[PDB]
């Protein structure tokens, strides 16, 4: 067991539970501390950020972050789960027009309400026969299967999800995702070269502060960071005029914790990497 800090952006295998994925990654990295930031539907594939070490302290900031999905729906069939695995409960002919489709899709854009929320972008990829493919960038708490089911009813033919992939969480680069196979291949490569697995695995991690990517970064000179790390507010130009911020110190931008602009406009410590002394 070793103390390793960072975030592994795993491309979760179809069918695997987030917990099983977490355990496998934790073991591969031999991390003493690991957790995820919200279970991804077992039937979905895609980005599952796994926080290691200190990164776990800032998991909450990813839980309430935005997400982007690619979804393929089967039109004409409503199922008893709103998805592929299961038998049909209601089948109807697909007769809606292209203009009706565009109109129905527009009702799912922007601030909307659900009862099985904000859809920043609903990208129409294609509609061919009984298949509808879309990309949805939404706020936390959004129910994708409910959007598809409701859309299916609005179109008058019904629909259910046959493909679901989370392309990204927050601003994490989709290209930085890695598969379990790739992780295993690196472990073998390391064993083969007689070098620690960590040497090839660690470069794949995103920074320990990345779970808080939705918040701006404020760098403090070491003369000011000492006060902040001791639990005291500090003034800094650049700092936003409101909200949470990721705080770093020195020339190398070492992350020291979350801060929040207080009433006076100073950067007050909210969740530090280090503990307060007695």
């Amino acid at each position: 067991g070793r103390d390793i800090n960072g975030v592994l952006l795993l491309d979760k295998p179809q069918g695997m539970s987030s917990n099983d994925a977490l355990q496998k990654v934790k073991r591969i990295y031999n991390a003493n501390r690991a957790g995820h930031t919200g279970a991804l539907d077992p039937l979905a594939t895609g980005m599952l950020p796994i926080c290691l070490g200190e990164a776990t302290k800032f998991s909450q900031y990813l839980l309430d972050s935005d997400k982007r999905y690619r979804v393929i729906a089967r039109l004409g069939q409503r199922t008893d789960t709103s998805d592929a695995d299961g038998q049909i409960v209601e089948e109807r002919p697909v007769t809606f027009s292209a203009e009706q489709l565009a109109a129905a899709l527009d009702t799912f854009r922007g601030d909307i309400e659900q009862i099985p929320i904000t859809v920043y972008e609903l990208l129409f990829i294609r509609h061919e026969g009984n298949e509808l493919e879309l990309e949805i960038h939404c706020s936390k708490g959004t129910y994708i299967r409910t959007i598809i089911d409701d859309l299916g009813e609005k179109l008058g033919c019904g629909a259910h999800v046959i493909y679901l992939r989370r392309l990204a969480v927050s601003k994490y680069p989709v290209e930085r995702m890695v598969t379990l196979e790739h992780l295993r291949e690196l472990v073998e490569q390391a064993e083969q070269q007689d070098i620690p697995a960590a040497e090839l695995l660690d470069p794949l991690l995103m920074p320990m502060d990345s779970p808080a990517s939705d918040y701006p970064v404020v760098n403090l000179p070491l003369t000011s960071s000492v006060y902040f790390k001791n639990g005291n507010p500090v003034r800094t130009s650049g700092a936003p005029l409101e909200g949470l911020v990721r705080v770093t110190e020195g020339e190398n931008g070492k992350f020291i914790g979350m801060g929040e602009i207080d009433d006076e406009g100073r950067v007050a410590p909210r969740r530090l990497v280090v503990e307060y002394p007695a």
